[PDB]
């Protein structure tokens, strides 16, 4: 349930879904019917605290994550089917020092197609849907993330290379101390698109795009 | 195939061409309203009519709701348009667009005819489609993307198009710009000196 924290928190695990869209209309006070096809298992985790829009929110987030949709018929609101593994997790995380919108995109590429990614800008925080174990990864990539000052980024398209390789080659230089004037510069792969997203301060950024370019040469 | 002109029509009309066209069944809740303007000069498959019908709902704020064989339209000037790409991915595209379409509009990939549907007004339209033009190339985009810190992205993006155009930033030149102001970022494009250069410019405006 949702426990005061006007605020609150919540860890909710592995309750009907339908109990939470009940839960959610004893704190919003909005009502809804629920199609008889609205079935599932949801867990939801927040321990930064919500204000009362911020619930409705991520009320959104978990209803859009296992494919339902609010929508108005005949004078009330309705829950219906909107047109992946069995355990989800919907868990807000919030961030410290960073704008949440500088780090989407740097996170994406961890976000499997099932899950959910959704920003809370109020709250400085993102919405994510995936299992426990892929969210509890995830979180650490944002702590880390979040600690640096700069969230600039390149994209590098590798034609004939493959992505793994690549981002391995880039990293070990790095950890070798073998990478000129990258110091500093990072990178994440993004496989879905056999791409890298390179990341740092200008000058260090700079060469590690030139660096990963030389291992994408024919 | 089917091509379109729609304009300032009941959008329960287009629900009724749509049927025509699609033989699918609808039942339209009664507070369905509204006007709209649908185009496509690109031939669309039946399927293709499908997912431009539910661009359109959608762009209105309408979902439609499966009823067995029958679909149920319910509540949950923009014009709608079928953009053709001719040499780039249209699911590549998307994202270097989205900063483009405001949050009223909407934007929607059909891969399987490689266009973009797109609902702005008009005139934005016509921006936006001299933008995938200069984007499409049969070529991967590689880019950078700059969070401004204390410029503005729309200034910031008319000074270095300015400059390029008028041969004031040399070296630059080919590379492109579009200004994301949701989140005052910029993305560089092009071929990589261009676009390097074109980096260090906008980094430069950048720092006060
Ligand atoms: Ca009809």
């Amino acid at each position: 349930a949702f426990v005061p924290a006007a605020h609150w928190t919540i860890n909710l695990k592995d309750a009907d879904i339908r109990e939470f869209i009940d839960q959610i209309s004893e704190i919003t006070g909005e009502t809804f019917v629920v199609d008889p096809r609205v079935k599932g298992q949801v867990s939801v985790v927040s321990k930064a605290q919500l204000s009362l829009s911020e619930v409705y929110q991520l009320f959104l987030s978990v209803m859009s994550t296992h494919g339902f949709t609010v929508v108005a018929q005949g004078d009330q609101a309705r829950i219906v089917p909107n047109a992946a593994p069995d355990r989800l997790e919907t868990r807000v995380i919030q961030v410290q020092q960073s704008p949440v919108s500088e780090l989407i995109p740097l996170i994406r590429p961890l976000v499997p197609q099932y899950g959910h990614l959704a920003a809370v800008p109020s709250a400085n925080a993102l919405i994510i849907s995936d299992r426990s174990a892929n969210i509890a990864r995830i979180e650490d990539v944002i702590r880390q993330l979040d600690q640096k000052g700069s969230h600039d980024y390149c994209v590098i398209n590798l034609r004939y290379g493959w992505v793994m390789d690549a981002a391995e080659v880039l990293n070990n230089a790095m950890s070798r101390g073998q990478a000129k004037g990258a110091a500093g510069a990072q990178v994440i792969a993004d496989a879905r698109t056999n791409r890298l997203i390179i990341l740092g301060p200008p000058q260090a950024r700079a060469k590690l795009v030139q660096l990963a370019q030389s291992l994408d040469t024919p």
